[PDB]
């Protein structure tokens, strides 16, 4: 089930008023603090917005592209101001300046699960249960309520904080010889992304290709991206190894990782899976686990 | 689809010519002339001084942050070091002065869209032999998993005066688009196999491209807004409207009477709308049109030279 728990609506209103305290955003209303990390494209800084005194994360994507496409992006990014869930990172604004589109969002003191993974080795099953839930709720919210799909689920886009919230970020969107079958991915694709992320965090290794039992006991007791991209398409999906996880979890990742999208599980099929009902049951001191892992408190 | 003493000796003699380049530096090349253009870069015929080799050199003018640079070139080298008589030979890659330079065997015939301009139409027996080399070519990329980076169109089929026909160099665009869309440094992707087999080339979309290209070359025109009764009696005796027409209205086909049935069938098999129905390289490799082509003794080099003016 999914509808704002009283303590969650108490934080969403808490945000929305602070966001009302912000208004319009522009380069000089900002001072950097720290680099929070980067990836392919935008670097992400911890920043303070002096008009409001609020601490934000600022993604600085680099454009230098056609103004027609640019204004159009800024235009369609605005919809995010109506994207307000406990399972989505708090949105502030999005603007152009300097030849660089920037996206200002709620700073998360725990960073991405990708960084959490690097400190933890593995993320334990019951923590992953709470993650699973969050991204499911955030996909469903985005799907049913804004007909948006994420199209970029992965550990770096699952953010966590010391309040023990888990939120998605980076929602952000006469001669041709192409196939008709090409000239025309679902929420079903996003689910594969979830599943695979789940395995990675579970075993602490990106599971493609899988490992032979020689590198596995050193856990439980070198290819180019094009080889990879091909392997993903042609070879069977990865799985959790057996013994070390519950059957309910082993199965849950499997239904997310069926190669054929048509047979793969959907949000509603997953929202009631054994592993999730049990996960929703459990009380997990996620906050506790998170701070100790990374050093906060 | 394996055996020739000559095929093996020429590929061997290429590999021997290969390493005689050593390392390839910007200085080592004298631009002889220009050869053509795609959506990639511009290509020049060049002389390579350290070995006196004549080369095709494709320049890609995209800047790369010096950090990931050597990593992207290694990738591009692993990708491009094929060994097939159906794929143009690869000499090396490098990056000087904001520019990736793929260096290749020079195909003195140029591309088929070029040859098509000089011939107006390409005759059935020639297209038979092109058909073979393309099919052979895709198959070898299936059996090497390099397919996703390889489209087919008349500009990507090179020919030479020794009668050879080869698919060309990879669209480096696609490699770089992939590198940015995934974790390039960790070598990890989170994309579904649908989304991946959907945004890249595949054998079954290649076969559509081939058949489409075979029609173009055979009629002397891009055929997707089809020739009516008027033009298909003259010849013999909008931007988004195109991609709309491709998916909506029925496929193109060779005019009747003037092409053999074997040919007519073959393009049809290549051009069924549903990729699953549409034939693969194991069916096509034993289609009437291909067994006939493969048997025929065609003076392709003669024809090609005459068509474009060599010697
Ligand atoms: N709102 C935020 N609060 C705290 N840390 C963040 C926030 N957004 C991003 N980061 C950190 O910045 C890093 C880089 O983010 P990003 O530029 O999106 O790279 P990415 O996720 O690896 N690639 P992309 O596919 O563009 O999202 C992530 O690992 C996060 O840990
Ligand atoms: N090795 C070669 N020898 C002679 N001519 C060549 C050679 N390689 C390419 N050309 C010519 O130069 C053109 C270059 O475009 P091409 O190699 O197709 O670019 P691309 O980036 O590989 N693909 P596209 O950009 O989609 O055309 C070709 O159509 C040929 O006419
Ligand atoms: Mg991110």
């Amino acid at each position: 089930e999914l509808e704002l728990d009283e303590q969650q609506r108490k934080r969403l209103e808490a945000f929305l008023t602070q966001k009302q305290k912000v208004g319009e955003l522009k380069d000089d209303d900002f001072e950097k603090i720290s680099e929070l990390g980067a990836g392919n494209g935008g670097v992400v800084f911890k920043v303070s917005h002096k008009p409001s005194g609020l601490v934000m994360a600022r993604k600085l994507i680099h454009l230098e592209i056609k103004p027609a496409i640019r204004n159009q992006i800024i235009r369609e990014l605005q919809v995010l101001h109506e994207c307000n869930s406990p399972y989505i990172v708090g949105f502030y604004g999005a603007f152009y300046s300097d030849g660089e589109i920037s996206i200002c969002m709620e700073h998360m003191d725990g960073g991405s699960l990708d960084q959490v993974l690097k400190k933890a080795g593995r993320i334990p099953e019951q923590i992953l249960g709470k993650v699973s839930i969050a991204v499911i709720k955030g996909l469903t919210y985005l799907r049913e309520k804004h007909k948006i799909m994420h199209r970029d689920v992965k550990p770096s886009n699952i953010l966590v904080n010391s309040r023990g919230e888990i939120k998605l970020c980076d929602f952000g969107v006469t001669r041709s010889y192409m196939s008709p079958e090409r000239l025309q991915y679902s929420v079903q694709s996003d689910i594969w992304s979830m599943g695979l992320s789940l395995v990675e965090m579970a075993v602490g290794r990106y599971p493609i290709p899988p490992p032979d039992a020689k590198e596995l006991e050193l856990m439980f007791g070198p290819m180019a991206i094009f080889e990879l991209l091909d392997y993903i398409v042609n070879e069977p999906p990865p799985k959790l190894p057996s013994g070390v996880f519950s059957l309910e979890f082993q199965d849950f990742v499997n239904k997310c990782l069926i190669k054929n999208p048509a047979e793969r599980a959907d949000l509603k099929q997953l929202m009631v899976h054994a592993f999730i009902k049990r996960s929703d049951a459990e009380e997990v001191d996620f906050a506790g686990w998170l701070c100790s892992t990374i050093g906060l408190n």
